[PDB]
């Protein structure tokens, strides 16, 4: 289970795709079994005081990698957010993978952003999809909105074909310097029926949202609804692009098995697993052709 050279990768995708995606199925099964023989605790996630802070009952934040909110005078569980640090290529905690914030966790969400020096939000969901509530709107439709001590001001919006870029200016009321630029990359193209037919617009979304990262800011916050499926998909695509650039190799299976110890279910389906491969195929074939 070493890194596949970039030249042999598109060839490898053909193999994985053949015989009704048998190879893909084996790999994804191996990913699902990577969790086996591993008891990873998520005690804070399961605490009665924290249960209302979780979007889904079964989508937990592993204790060891969980993002801790600075404590608040009084409660003991005021440190909890359903979020985990996740590694990137050759960088620990390059991301914060989190759920789409609830109405009740808006203050927590925005406090985590401040405390972690987060400069980029990657939103991979629509608020409502196929008539179902996926994420609550945590940012202002226009101008300014207040979430605890974080005052959020919408500065500009660029609505592209498949994604929206919202430039915010954030401020802490308890801080006297107390102003920060936060950019949100929102992937908006979600079909009524079916699911992502093309990898090229997602690849463009990944490249642009990734290049917007500022040195040496905090981790890039990536969320969808549960913050596992599309979040995992983004993290792998982005990390593998970095690996390709640095050493012309790809390690999808190895990297995914590793991040799965950091947040439960990152890359939730075989379809998302296959999608990772298509995005990378597009990136490889795109170079020199
Ligand atoms: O919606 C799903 O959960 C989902 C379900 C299936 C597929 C597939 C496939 C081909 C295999 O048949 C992809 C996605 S998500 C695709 C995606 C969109 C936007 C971004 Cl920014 C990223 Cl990173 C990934």
């Amino acid at each position: 289970m070493e890194a596949i050279p970039v030249k042999q990768f598109v060839k490898h995708i053909g193999e994985l795709y053949s015989n009704n995606q048998h190879g893909f199925s084996e790999d994804f099964e191996e990913v699902q079994r990577s969790t086996a023989d591993m008891n990873i605790t998520a005690e804070h996630s399961n605490h009665p005081e924290n249960k209302h802070k979780n979007r889904y009952i079964n989508i937990l934040a592993y204790d060891h990698s969980r993002v801790k909110l600075r404590p608040l005078p009084g409660s003991k569980h005021s440190d909890y957010i359903n979020a985990n640090y996740v590694d990137g290529y050759n960088k620990a905690k390059a991301y914060i993978a989190t759920q789409g914030p609830l109405k009740s966790t808006f203050e927590d969400f925005w406090r985590m952003i401040w405390e972690q020096n987060t400069g980029i939000i990657v939103m991979i969901t629509n608020l409502v999809e196929k008539g179902r509530r996926k994420c609550d709107q945590y940012w202002p439709t226009e101008n300014t909105e207040e979430y605890g001590n974080i005052i959020v001001t919408l500065k500009s919006t660029k609505i592209h074909a498949c994604y929206t870029v919202r430039r915010f200016s954030i401020r802490n009321t308890k801080v006297k310097q107390n102003e920060r630029v936060v950019i949100q990359y929102h992937y908006t193209q979600w079909p009524d029926m079916g699911v992502p037919e093309y990898a090229l617009p997602v690849l463009t979304f990944v490249r642009r949202s990734s290049a917007a990262r500022m040195p040496e800011t905090g981790p890039v916050l990536v969320h969808c609804s549960a913050g596992v499926g599309r979040t995992g998909t983004y993290i792998v695509i982005d990390s593998m692009l970095q690996q390709i650039k640095d050493k012309s190799t790809v390690n999808v299976l190895g990297f995914l098995k590793h991040i799965r110890t950091q947040r439960n279910y990152l890359v939730q389906t075989e379809e998302q697993y296959i999608f990772i491969h298509d995005a990378l195929l597009e990136a490889i074939l795109g170079k020199e052709t």
